[PDB]
């Protein structure tokens, strides 16, 4: 099958591309800047921008299935071009915050455009990415083998990006996923303190956890920049994002147990080294 993967250079898309290519599909990788190593050997890199849909004309020509990275502003226009091109199937990178009812204005409009098109679809709704912990704790672990945390006894069910790619790949390539939205959590509830331990384990190094205040925290997050600054308000509960609920995992789709945060830490150990 001819499959175009948008979000191809991303945490999830890199994996989707590699697996579709191994299955021997005819794979195309959309990026805003075409260069070697955006995709593996034998994968066609197409230059284009989801915010400028006319740039996608050549990328969508002759395509059977599409992995769609979420861009609510143009989703309807991109879906419309997919439909014109004769795409039969769209698999969406969405968010478990849609399942929860928190997201009605970013990922949901992308889903809604896809649902309204008449093509086959599957929504992949990951919960909290394990990658968030490289983004937030990488810099200080790499600097000082320390983590500064206001909520060490808090936590959720972080999900391994390869679980997300596994589900996307099946939705793009087998029957029985049409009209499903799969919410993807990690297999265990873990405290931030436990998450720091598992990184310490994966690295084979001590990491000191310094329990700080939320105020101290946000200054540190604003100093650090990048992911930690851009989301600091939402991460410390200064602004609202929106006995537990039944927590679904990739097992429901793959037939295999969801990857653990321990496994995730081992896969990314070297990215935490100084
Ligand atoms: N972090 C979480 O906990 C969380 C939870 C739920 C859902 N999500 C969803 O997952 C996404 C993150 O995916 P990820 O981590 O795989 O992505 P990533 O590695 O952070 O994202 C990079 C990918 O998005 C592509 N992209 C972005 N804007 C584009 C545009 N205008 N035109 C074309 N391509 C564009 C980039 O292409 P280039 O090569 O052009 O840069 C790149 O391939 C989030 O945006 C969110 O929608 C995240
Ligand atoms: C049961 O779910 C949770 C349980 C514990 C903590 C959490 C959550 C949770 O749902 C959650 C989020 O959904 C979001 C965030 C988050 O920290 C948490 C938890 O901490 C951060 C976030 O707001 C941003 O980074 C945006 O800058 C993105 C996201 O918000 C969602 C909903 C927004 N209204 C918006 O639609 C955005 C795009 O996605
Ligand atoms: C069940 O959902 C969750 C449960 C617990 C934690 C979480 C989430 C969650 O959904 C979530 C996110 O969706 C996003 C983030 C996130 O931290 C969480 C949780 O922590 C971080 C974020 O800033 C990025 O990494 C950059 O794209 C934004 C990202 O999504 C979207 C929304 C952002 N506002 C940003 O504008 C862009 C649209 O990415």
């Amino acid at each position: 099958s001819t499959i175009l993967v948008t979000g191809a250079t991303g945490n999830v898309g890199r994996n989707v591309v590699r697996q579709l290519a191994e299955r021997g599909h005819d794979v195309r990788a959309l990026t805003r800047r075409a260069r070697p190593g955006a995709a593996p050997e034998g994968v066609r890199v197409q230059e284009g921008d989801l915010t400028h849909p006319k740039t996608l004309k050549d990328a969508l020509e002759g395509v059977d299935a599409l992995f769609l990275f979420p861009v609510a502003a143009t989703a309807e226009e991109v879906v419309g071009m997919a439909k014109s091109a004769g795409v039969r199937r769209i698999v969406v990178l969405s968010s478990g915050a849609v399942t929860a009812g928190y997201d009605t204005d970013f990922h949901l409009p992308v889903e809604r455009a896809v649902e309204a098109s008449g093509l086959e679809w599957t929504h992949v709704r990951p919960g909290e990415f394990a990658m968030n912990k490289l983004a937030l704790w990488g810099p200080p672990i790499r600097a000082e083998r320390v983590v500064r945390e206001p909520a060490p006894d808090a936590g959720w069910f972080p999900v391994h990006e390869q679980d997300i790619a596994d589900v996307a790949v099946l939705a793009l390539t087998e029957e029985g996923h049409a009209g499903q939205a799969y919410t993807l959590n990690g297999p265990e509830l873990l405290t931030h303190r436990r998450q720091v331990e598992l990184i310490a384990d994966a690295m084979g190094e001590e990491i000191r956890l310094e329990v700080v205040t939320p105020q101290q925290a946000r200054e540190i997050y604003l100093a650090q920049g990048g992911f930690a600054a851009e989301n600091v308000d939402f991460l410390l509960g200064f602004e609202d994002y929106g006995s537990l609920g039944p927590m679904p995992t990739a097992e429901a789709v793959t037939g295999r147990p969801a990857r653990t945060f321990a496994q995730w830490a081992r896969d990314h150990a070297d990215e935490f080294r100084a």
